């Protein structure tokens, strides 16, 4: 019933979600991340179940830990004077999805597949949990190495699910979508495929394809890589200006581009050297 529970390692990196550690949990030699978050920095609150002032990000990963490795599990979390301190799974080897881009360049669309179904499946069940990541990015994305198994990482920008109009976001700003710059206003589900549009083109052109406001409002996507028609429809379908004309979920994986997805050990052995 401490913290000495855990052999604490190296730090992992730091930002606006905190700062992040390698640990092992000392009652079995478990791999796992221990992540720490200044009370005064805390964005959005949320109270547990049993009625306890918490940081949203335990409320949304608790709603969201279950069988399914496409999000990345918490273990345990303390409180302490100033901070929370939450444990989480860690895969080992790792690597993040900005690294892996950074060192390979746009990925071959057959990787891209893999990876972008997983990311599918993996928002798909937070959605069925009443949970909306918010941060969809490449760094808020693990690659398990050795099983070729991604996971979502980083839900301190998230928000209970909901069909109403969202007028707050302190997520990504160029993964935000072009009704969020223009009024400060989005629809969850709408706003996750714009920002999953953001990351396809990232994944194959190995950069995103807007930095600045005026490109998003504008929505012109511009092909700096080869990369085949049916990718580029669906990318540009993600990408809709107008919401509703975005795909859902379903339209996305039905998608020509979409079909025959490897299997996540398949990718590993042949594009990850495993
Ligand atoms: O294992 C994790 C992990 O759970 C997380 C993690 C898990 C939950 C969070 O909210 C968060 O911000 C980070 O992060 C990282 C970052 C790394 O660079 C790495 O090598 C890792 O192994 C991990």
């Amino acid at each position: 019933p401490l913290e000495s529970q855990y052999q604490v390692g190296p730090l992992l990196g730091s930002g606006g979600f905190g700062s992040v550690y390698s640990g092992i949990r000392v009652s079995d030699n478990l791999p796992v991340a221990i992540k720490h978050v200044e009370k005064d920095r805390i964005s959005d609150w949320g109270e547990l179940p049993n009625g306890t002032r918490v940081p949203m990000e335990v409320v949304l990963l608790k709603k969201v830990s279950s069988g399914f490795s496409g999000v990345i599990r918490l273990l345990d979390w303390f409180e302490r004077p100033d901070s929370f301190v939450l444990i989480l799974e860690r895969p080992e080897p790792v690597q993040d999805l900005f690294d892996f881009i950074t060192e390979r360049g746009a990925l071959q669309e057959e990787l891209a597949r893999s990876f972008f179904w997983q990311v599918l499946e993996a928002v798909r069940h937070c959605h069925n949990c009443g949970v909306l990541h918010r941060d969809i990015k490449d760094e808020n994305i693990l690659i398990d190495l050795n099983r070729g198994e991604l996971k979502l990482i980083d839900f301190g920008s998230g928000a209970l699910l909901k069909d109403t109009v969202y007028t707050d976001f302190d997520g990504t700003r160029v993964y935000s979508p072009p009704e969020w710059i223009r009024y400060h206003r989005y629809h969850g589900r709408s706003a996750a495929v714009w920002s999953l549009g953001i990351l396809l083109y990232d994944m194959v052109c190995g950069d995103i394809p807007f930095e600045h406001d005026e490109e998003i409002i504008r929505g012109q996507v511009f092909f700096r890589q080869r990369v085949s028609s049916e990718c580029q429809h669906l990318i540009r379908w993600c990408l809709a200006l107008r919401p509703s004309d975005r795909p859902t979920f379903e339209e996305i994986q039905n998608h020509p581009w979409m079909q025959d997805v490897l299997l996540p050990q398949e990718t590993a052995e042949i594009h990850l050297h495993s």
